[PDB]
C-alpha cells in the first residue's frame, strides 16, 4: 500500500557555505509530513505512532561533510551552537550513496494525540556537523537532499472526525 | 464506520412559490456529495458504486405538496417542463413524518470512474410535483429539506493516486 512505500515529502539545500551548526531542515512530528497520512489525518481526531525520514544526499558519493539528523523532545528549542548528539540521532555523510533513514517516534505512546492542534511533539533537526567540502573544482558548491517519508508500523489514525 | 451511517450533506428550501416543475436541489454524481468520501477521494484516481440520498422534509406531517427525486442519465440537461417519472425516481410527500432515500446508482459499472474531472455521471434532481400548500395560517411558508448521504454498499475507491 501507500504505508509500506516511502513517498517525497520535500527537499533542501546544502551549500559549502552552511557552517557547522546551521539546521538546513526541520519539522514537527505530525501526518502533514506525507502525502497520504496528510489526507486521511482530515477524517481523523487522533493519531499515534512513527514516521520514518529518508534521507537521499545528491553528492555522488564525492563530496565530503556530514549533518546530523536528531529527534529533539517537545518543548526544547535548537540553536545553532546546540549539541543535538545526546538526542536520539543518526549521522548523514555527504560521500554516501546509499539513503540513510531515521525514525521519528512517538514519545507520547500514553496519549492519543490530535491530528488539529497537536499539542507537544518532538521536532527533526537536521544540523550540520561537518562543512561541505567541494574537493577540487566547483563550480558547484552545494547539493540537494531529498526528504521522503512513510509512516511507521506502529502509526495509526483514531477517531473518525465529526464533520 | 463512516459507511455505515448517513451524514449531513446539505440543506434547501422549499416555499409555496415554488411552482411544480421547478427543480429546488441537483447534484452530479459524486465522491464531494458525502464528507468522507469527498476526503478520500484525495487519495485515489478512481471510484464506482452508487451513494443514497436521505432527505427529510421538516413540515411536521402536516403541509400538502409533493417533489419527485429522480436520477438523470448522463448528458441528458432538465428544464422545468421537463417530465422525470420516466427515469428511476422516488415521490416525496410534504406530509411525510419519515425520511425518504433514494438510491443514486452507479450508472456504468463497466468502467471506475475518476475523482478529478468527472467526465459522463448521472445527476439526481429534485422537482416540484404538486405545490406546498400551507393549510390555514402561515405565516410560515417555506418549510427546508435536508439532505443526509451514506456510500452504498457497493461504493468503492481505486487506484491510489499519485502525488
Amino acid at each position: 500500500t501507500w504505508r509500506t512505500n516511502f513517498y517525497y515529502n520535500d527537499v533542501f539545500t546544502w551549500s559549502v557555505a552552511d557552517a557547522p551548526g546551521s539546521i538546513l531542515y526541520t519539522v514537527q512530528h505530525s501526518p502533514q509530513n506525507n502525502p497520504f497520512t496528510a489526507v486521511l489525518s482530515q477524517m481523523y481526531a487522533g493519531w499515534a505512532g512513527g514516521m520514518q525520514f529518508r534521507f537521499i544526499v545528491a553528492g555522488s558519493g564525492v563530496f565530503g561533510g556530514r549533518l546530523v539528523a536528531a529527534v529533539i523532545p517537545p518543548g526544547i528549542e535548537i540553536g545553532p551552537g546546540l549539541e543535538v548528539r545526546q538526542f536520539p540521532h543518526v549521522v548523514i555523510d555527504a560521500r554516501s550513496l546509499e539513503p540513510v533513514t531515521i525514525t521519528m517516534p512517538d514519545l507520547r505512546p500514553n496519549m492519543y494525540h490530535p491530528t488539529g492542534d497537536p499539542g507537544l511533539v518532538p521536532t527533526l533537526v537536521l544540523s550540520v556537523y561537518n562543512n561541505l567540502i567541494n574537493p577540487f573544482g566547483g563550480s558547484t558548491n552545494a547539493i540537494q537532499v531529498t526528504v521522503e517519508t512513510r509512516p511507521s508500523d506502529d502509526f495509526e489514525f483514531v477517531m473518525i472526525r465529526a464533520p
